[PDB]
This record gives C-alpha cells, structure tokens and sequence, in this order.
RNA sequence: AUAAACCGACGGUAUUGUUCAGAUCCUGGCUUGCCAACAGGAGUUCCCCGCGCCAGCGGGG
C-alpha cells in the first residue's frame, strides 16, 4: 500500500545512502530528503505521484495553514486520519480493484516491464543502443513510478491503446522546493483554490471503471478521478521473491 | 574496454536549342661620336737517337 508501506526511493538532502522510506516518514519529520532514482523522468513521476497524493488527502484549507504545514510537519495521529478513508485505494496487489490496474485483462501474451520504461522501448533502434534487460525484475515502487508515468507523461503502448488527460507528451511543470517533503507540500492546491479549480464521479478508474467506446464530458470527471486518470487496460502479474531490482 | 560495445545513408538521372562587334583615323618636326697610338718584345723543348772540333748539326715520336 503505496500509504503505509515503504517505496520511497530517496537520500539525505546532502547525504549518501539510498534508503526506503514511507509516506508517514516523509510527512512526519523535519528530515531532509531528496527523491533518488537512476532516472530523472522517474524521480518526476515518483514526485507527480506524491504530489497527487497530498493533493487529495491533505488539501490545506486556506493560505495561512498552508504556510504553516511547509514550515511544520504534521503529527503522527493527524497523518493517520487524514490517509485513512484512502487506504483502500492504493494497493498493488489487491482483490478487486489494484491501483491502477483493471482485473480481469484477456491477453495471450505476458508484456514485458521494458514497456514500462519509458523509451527503453519503443522504436526500432532501442534494442540496439539500450542496455538489455531493465525491466526483468521491477521492485513495488519503481512499478507504481512506471505506471504513473506511462498515464501522463509517455505515449500510449501502440494502436488501441489510450494516452492521458492532457494528451500525448505534456510538460509537467512543479514549484521546487529546498527537500522533497516542502516540495510535495508546496504543489498541493488549497481547498479554497481546488474548488476554484474544479467547478462528478470522483472515484478512480480502477474503483469507478470506464466504459467502452463512451464519450465522456471533461467536466463531468472528478479531481481524484482526473489526477489518478489511467488511460490504459493493464494488469500486474503475479511478482516473485527477494532480489535487486533491475 | 568510456550513453560505451557491434554499427554504409542508400539506389536512378543530357541543361538543352538560336546569335558579325561594327563603321572612321600620318606619330610627327630638329641632331659629327669625336680627339691620342711600332705588335713589338722574349731562344726552356720533356724525351729516345746519329755525327761531330763540345760550339752545335741531324733523323724518328
């Protein structure tokens, strides 16, 4: 669960090791961190997805407290209500409804991760100058990274297959801030703003499915429903057991 | 053994056809090259040779 378990890649603002955090030690700490992955278009769907994240379970609800949660982070207790009624929404592995996924995918083939990857794959002179092997063994964050990234930033998987709201290939453009804990903060509109911003069916894709050649009005898509958007009909396969990601 | 390694930008293709540079036109007038002068001096010629009066005369290279 990408709230309580962790899958945080990140180092110390300054520091040197590489350790796996989660959400409650990156809310909950006046620790410094900075996101840490062998890609910089990963570590920008790592903190899109964070962003998305505090944007539904943490919306300040006016300009005064947002200053304030920057400058001080929350307690323990007021993380764990405000994460709680979204539990149920982020699991990988999950009965019903895995996060962003679809049960129940009719294909006669397994796609490889390498799909995932982001121009890995993807024309034909890839195999030729990429290094082999990328995706053979993904870990559970690197997964949720890749997913949310082919749903916003890279293009769809081919013919048939569907890109995200805001087309094929925009520029994600974030405020920065001095740790990534300020910086998640610091993307996440207020609730006077959200309301302004978006004026529904307000539950994922993957809880709320999308229909078959239906034509869908923009406006009648909700905000967590929108930043959440999956695009695409995929499923996880069973993962296996303890190794390095590749 | 380095965003490295392995690794063609390739294949075809007339720039062609036509066209006086042409008519007229003194380079022209003047102007000593000039003064002096034995072609004479100087016997080296290195050999072989024959005949002398020892001075010098000959034939071969």
């Amino acid at each position: 669960n990408l709230l309580i378990d962790n899958w945080i890649p990140v180092r110390p603002r300054n520091g040197g090791k590489v350790q796996i955090i989660n959400l409650q030690s990156l809310y909950c700490s006046r620790d410094q961190w900075r996101l840490s992955l062998p890609r910089d278009d990963m570590e920008l769907a790592a903190l899109a997805l964070l962003v998305c994240i505090g944007q539904i379970i943490a919306p300040a609800k006016d300009d005064v407290e947002f200053r304030h949660r920057i400058m001080n982070p929350l307690t323990e207790d007021e993380f764990q209500q405000l994460i709680a009624p979204w539990i149920d929404m982020f699991y990988l592995n999950h009965a019903e409804h895995p996060f962003m996924q679809t049960k129940g995918v009719k294909a006669n083939d397994v796609t490889p991760m390498e799909k995932l990857l982001a121009g890995v794959s993807g024309a034909t002179n890839c195999a030729f100058v990429n290094q082999p092997g990328q995706g053979e063994a993904l870990c559970g964050g690197c997964t949720a990274i890749a997913l949310f990234n082919q749903a916003n930033q890279a293009p769809g998987f081919g013919g048939g297959f569907k890109s995200g709201l805001r087309g094929g290939t925009p520029v994600t453009t974030f405020v920065r801030g001095i740790d990534l804990r300020s910086t998640v903060l610091l993307n996440v509109l207020t609730l006077p703003r959200l309301q302004k911003q978006f004026p529904t069916e307000n539950q994922p894709t993957w809880i709320k499915p999308i229909k078959s050649n239906e034509s869908i009005p923009a406006s009648s898509i909700g905000f967590v429903r929108g930043l959440f958007w999956q695009p695409a009909h995929i499923e996880l396969c069973d993962p296996i057991g303890i190794g390095k990601c590749s």
